[PDB]
């Protein structure tokens, strides 16, 4: 692989409803967003069926739950502007029409919830800088003007809260290295300068918090293996060295914290099957990759159910959505085999970044 | 102290709003519930002022946030029945009037949020058994009938979720020992039998989850010192031995997880000042108790702000509410001295259990 | 129990030879020291048979291996002075006669090996202060003059190295609290002042190092339960609060680090059987006490074999030595039942401290 | 670098005497072994001066302390056989002449001390298999016959004890991967079959035990970066995945456990200076590499002094031995700059393996 490659992404965005039912959002062959949801918050639940939002879109959709429990979806429109639509009440399948937020977008949108309950959206703009826009009041359809954070992005952005409420954003830069920028005070428009974490990456960055309140960033490296870096202090400036894990991966990774507090990472492996690795003890060593049967055609997207059970979504060779899950709420649980969530076929609507 | 003693409780109940502003609920000399809230989600914020709910009450109020962000308060009425009132919209200071849930209550109410978004209330009933009632749909004013879980309670109940979504309830029994009972499947009316954790306790139990996804229970013991016990497996049946910490405490304890994932416990000490102890490392040893200046007249009530800073509320000798907080989002931060949230005086409306 | 009580001690001292064979030393009804040893360094080995050292003694013997592999035993004589005898070559059953070190001794002797290979002996003297004497060259029969460290002792002393090579000594003081004193530079006659760790203790202190390079002290408390305290920094001045464990014990405790690095403690329990507790995770919570069948008449003495297996020695009701051990090198191993090391009967020759 | 490369080795072997004084062994321009020792067991001690053993040698010397405290050195002779010489008494500078152990050696010797006090030597033989020979009685000049363990070696062997006393040997195989073989019972001639840990390595393996009683193996990888793997269970068959650390290294690594139980690794870096990395927390993430001033011409050799302070030895550009050490017994201590141990110049006498 080349240093500027961006690994294959997940085919859907997932969120938990206010009642923790999972709901997935993807783009079909009509270039519209469709969604489907669990009827009860358990992995063996039946799903409602695929439902369409009217409107042609030109990016992968991003979804986040508002602080009042209402889901809200963000997408690029045919005008290269940002659009959004929302549930009109928590746990209800009544939505707004797409509504405009304007701007000029050249990446998939990334959405974060500040610790004061306000959504904030991060995107690459027309000038390749990082731009953002935010709710001016918690869970309200009142938004700021667009503002630039500068830089030069060559991946989609990934945002996460630090334990103290400061948003930190990660993105590949012009030199193909991972860069980051952060709020210097929680949920405030006061930001640091851009800083490099060095090392080339060949996927979007994936960010998760550990139990200790430290962030941990996962990405594919230049040799096509998983690499990871973590915060070692109580600020955004002190990081470990990078470490790689053996094993060639062929998609973005997806990371989740299991209910014992240990991290697990899922990725498409060198044989185009889903692979999984997990921390064997706290902060500990990583297990050898374990494979699941079945060829897959996207990165995994990973979620947790109301009872803690992990569930994984992928694109199958039939271009439909498949999923599997843990059979029990237990880190050493067995897994189901792939099951189909049928009714539509999906396309990868990710913005082509070069 | 005698084995059947119940240590002095906190004077207010606290909750975070959907936007993480703190809001406190207490009972004044008119035997009504009054509340007050931060105007912004930071500990140095100004407070709005004390506001009254009409109606005479006969217990400490319990408050929990619904899964749609709306706060909801539960109290015993003059008819010894359960009443509740709620915010009509998240982050809004418009409330229902008290509305009846009936029953017959002989303890303070305890409220838990199931992982499927449904509130559930636990109380000691007229026959001294544990009773409960639940929302039948997430964040909806539709409730079940009352149902008994049996047992014999001699403290208020304390409920917490396990990491897998099963509610577990703790309460002192007829033999003054700590007993517990648990859901055997997440957010389902399928419960275990009562089991004893032995050891006498002389306060209500206080329950918190650690990073590992294990519960940890704190209580005052028969010798008036803090003692604690924790889950050691992935179920509700495997527990450690009890351990005590030196130092006589004269109130219920209050426990919180700081933003490095370590536990801290606050209690009124033998000299009637606020004492604090913290875990020095993961699962680690406990620090010597540290004292804050100022005589206090209740147990502490402890909360966290949107930026992770801990804030503590107590009753002062002037029978008003005082608070202090951490100056920075840092485990070794200094603390402010007590500041007054003036405007009313408070009474301890806790149900007298004998 | 009274605050000045000293719990029942172990009936033998144990050491590993240079080749790791265990060898035990006790006092028989003739008031002489006898010893016995494994013929091979495994717990299921046969033992050689009880062999006598000529000479009447008036304390429990203390044994330590020299830095050249030779065992050396220290005891009080009929003249209340200190005597010692040694193997003349490692792993050889040829010994010196008792040789005099003089002084005036009113406790059992305690022996430590400095990290520069020199033995050092600690005792309570005729004036109840702590006295010591040391080899002036590693593993050589050349000793210093006696020197006082002051204080007032009401238990036997217990000495251990810190991770940086500084000896630290623990002993009960005149107020029945645990006190300690330490070298301020490794293997140097430069010592701190005495400092109290507060808390009353009713056994000799038992000291072990954890993996982290921190000392951890175990003792029986005033309520007859096990209590423990540990270093929390990198010096001898920073300690945790004391914690107690539920369960009444009726002997001194004995502590050992198993081969997974976790601590285990053994003690005679309230029903006069051997009890065991272990840390369930690193630094972690302690298990409930587990009992072994059989009434025992001393504290346990605990050792490890060349393959890591723990072995425990006690006095039986027949006044003979019994032992049991782990069946495999595994923290969850089963244990054998008590087996007799027959041939003599033993007496408790511990110096009566009041 | 090529896959069959073997990175530059350390220029001396080091051991602690019975009294913990460091003593170093190297080969000078006369192809004889010379040694030098601290006069006192502290890093700022003066050194005695370089002293020669008569006899021409053809490998790097290996040294280990016997279980009776006597050092013993192993080397290949001009006849390609194994020779050894020993201190005739602990802490004494009187040695035997070289004495023959015969055989036919094609690697540097590796020496391990069994947990029953018997030395055992591992070497590549004339047929490229692993051969070994052992003392038949602890710390005695009585040796077994030579015996083969088979395999095909393309590095020097590295041996370490497991926590349960089983020797495990690591060596690169014919496929340039790391292979290992182990005793199936402690200090017994009963061995497993050879098993591969996969991954190519380009240095000798370096093995250390962590606090948990698990082995951890460090080596340079095919991309010239440090990689490491560790045991995850209680046996020799369960290992983690391999992880790499960023940063090109140009020598074998050297690993040590500091006195807080954390691991540190030293290696010559890409700029030919000494680099260091350390675990920032238990099992934790690894720090960025830190450089010391000064160009160096060998791998580091690392030892610990009687007070826990780490000391590092290297070859300088002047072909003499230099060292530096920690200024205090503290993981965050500063370090001294390089100081010369002058008097001879050293050559790399490592056996050329192809």
């Amino acid at each position: 692989i080349e240093n500027s490659a961006i690994a294959l992404s997940g085919i859907v965005s997932v969120a938990n409803n206010a009642d923790n039912r999972l709901e997935v959002f993807g783009v079909s062959t009509d270039s519209a967003v469709w969604h489907n949801w669990q009827t009860a918050p358990l992995p063996n639940s039946s799903w409602a069926g695929w439902n369409k939002f009217n409107g042609v879109v030109t990016s992968k959709p991003a979804v986040h739950r508002n602080s009042d429990g209402r889901l809200e979806v963000f997408v690029r429109g045919t005008d290269n502007a940002l659009w959004h639509n929302w549930q009109t009440a928590a746990d209800t399948n009544t939505w707004s029409s797409w509504q405009p937020l304007y701007g000029g977008i050249t990446s998939n949108p990334e959405v974060c919830l500040n610790s004061d309950g306000r959504l904030e959206v991060f995107v690459r703009g027309s000038d390749n800088a990082l731009w953002h826009i935010w709710q001016t009041a918690a869970h309200t359809n009142s938004w700021s003007n667009w503002k630039s954070l500068g830089g030069t992005l060559t991946s989609n952005p990934a945002a996460h809260l630090n334990a103290d409420g400061r948003i930190e954003v990660f993105a590949r830069g012009a030199d193909n290295a991972l860069w980051h920028i952060w709020q210097t005070a929680a949920h405030t428009d006061q930001w640091s300068n851009w800083q490099s974490l060095k090392s080339v990456i060949t996927s979007d960055p994936v960010v998760i918090n550990n139990c200790d309140g430290r962030l941990e960033v996962f990405a594919r490296g230049a040799d096509s293996t998983l690499r990871h870096i973590s915060q070692i202090g109580s600020d955004s400036v002190s990081w470990s060295n990078w470490q790689c894990l053996d094993g060639v991966i062929t998609s973005a990774p997806a990371a989740v914290k299991n209910i014992s507090g240990q991290l697990e990472v899922f990725a498409r492996g060198a044989d185009n099957t889903l692979w999984r690795t997990w921390q064997t003890s706290h902060n500990g060593p990583w297990s050898n990759w374990s494979s699941f049967t079945g060829i897959i055609a996207s990165a995994p997207t990973v979620a947790k159910n109301s009872d803690g059970r992990i569930e994984v979504f992928v694109l199958g060779l039939d271009k439909a959505l498949w999923h599997l899950w843990q059979t029990t709420s237990s880190t050493t649980s067995s897994w189901t085999t792939w099951a189909l969530i049928g009714g539509i076929t999906l396309i990868d609507a990710s913005v082509i970044l070069e």
